[PDB]
């Protein structure tokens, strides 16, 4: 924690993180320095007190297990993407937002498990019960507040009551959104809202909206990287989705093709359903929302076309 309070950024990434294709990867010792800078320059140097905050992140990495894909790197990754957007759209968010979101991203996937919303509810493991819907991310919510509560840990001190209770209500839309069970209706009305003219910015319930694809955007953002970081990612989705099937194999259930490491051919066809069916159309509808951010779109595009050469099998060497 003491430390981080003595991080600055070498100057020649005070240039890189401003771009969307930025990927963290290659600067693991300076991810909670890239959190402050990225909080210091969106939201302020006075939005948070500096000794609580990075307290804050520090706990918010001891809570994120080591698992190969909902891990501190992902954390941040989602954080960054986040930054670029806000500091591209910077005057459509208030204070409250831009603090609340830069969390929310941070919190988003806490104490993950390495088990999908699938896994808990057909095992009905404690979670499920509590949790009805969105089982993984009402969890995640609940350990922010957890670590919110914590002595020298409340960030959100600065605030009113009002302004505490409305920042905890943004974070717990944000993280709730990246659920993507709820992607699908969430874009499908704001696509609709765009094509119709009727999209307003301050209408609230219309921002609650892009808010939350703006959250999904950040959380799928690995597939808006330059190719070779994308493909290198797509590893850690496999490592955890197929030690799941592994546990479902181990408890007499058969896993998803996704989850099974025996069907790893169909990882190209795979990804391309996923480009097509939720990366594509979210990066498209947010382009047509906010229009810088264009290049989250253009990188993913060009990522499907990386994953088509693959399928008619004419890709490059793995390392
Ligand atoms: C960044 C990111 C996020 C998510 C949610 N991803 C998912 Br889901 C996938 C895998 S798509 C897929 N479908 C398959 C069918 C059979 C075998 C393998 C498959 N992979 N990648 C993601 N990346
Ligand atoms: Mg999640
Ligand atoms: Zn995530």
């Amino acid at each position: 924690w003491q430390g981080l309070m003595q991080f600055t950024l070498p100057v020649r990434l005070c240039k890189e993180i401003e771009l969307f294709h930025f990927d963290i990867g290659p600067f693991e010792n300076m991810w909670p320095g890239i959190f402050v800078y990225m909080v210091h320059r969106s939201c302020g140097t006075s939005c948070f007190e500096l000794e609580k905050l990075c307290r804050f992140i520090m706990s918010v990495k001891k809570n994120y297990r080591r698992v190969p894909y909902h891990n501190w790197k992902h954390a941040v990754t989602v954080a960054h993407c986040m930054y670029a957007i806000l500091q591209n759209n910077h005057t459509l968010f208030t204070d409250l937002e831009r603090k609340g979101l830069l969390i929310a991203c941070l919190c988003h996937d806490l104490d993950h498990r390495g088990f999908s919303n699938s896994y808990l509810q057909k095992f009905d493991h404690p979670l499920a019960a509590l949790y009805s819907t969105s089982t993984m991310e009402q969890h995640h919510f609940s350990q922010t507040v957890s670590i919110l509560q914590l002595e020298g840990h409340n960030i959100f001190s600065t605030l009113s009551s009002s302004e505490y209770e409305q920042v905890l209500e943004i974070i717990r839309k944000a993280i709730i959104a990246t659920d993507l069970a709820l992607y699908f209706g969430n874009r499908k009305q704001l696509e609709e809202m765009y094509q119709t003219g009727s999209l307003n910015l301050n209408n609230q319930s219309h921002r609650d909206r892009v808010i939350g694809l703006m959250m999904t955007a950040c959380d799928l953002c690995s597939v808006t990287k330059l190719w070779p970081v994308t493909k290198l990612t797509a590893n850690d989705i496999y490592a955890e989705f197929w030690a799941e099937g592994d546990e479902m194999k181990k408890l007499g259930i058969q896993p998803i093709p996704m989850m099974d490491r025996d069907k790893k051919d169909e990882v190209p066809q795979g990804q391309l359903g996923f480009y097509n069916a939720v990366a594509i159309p979210c990066y498209t509808t947010l382009t047509q929302i906010l229009p810088p951010t264009e290049p989250l779109l253009k990188a993913c595009r060009d990522n499907l076309s990386q994953w088509e050469k693959v399928i008619r099998g004419e890709e490059t060497a793995t390392w």
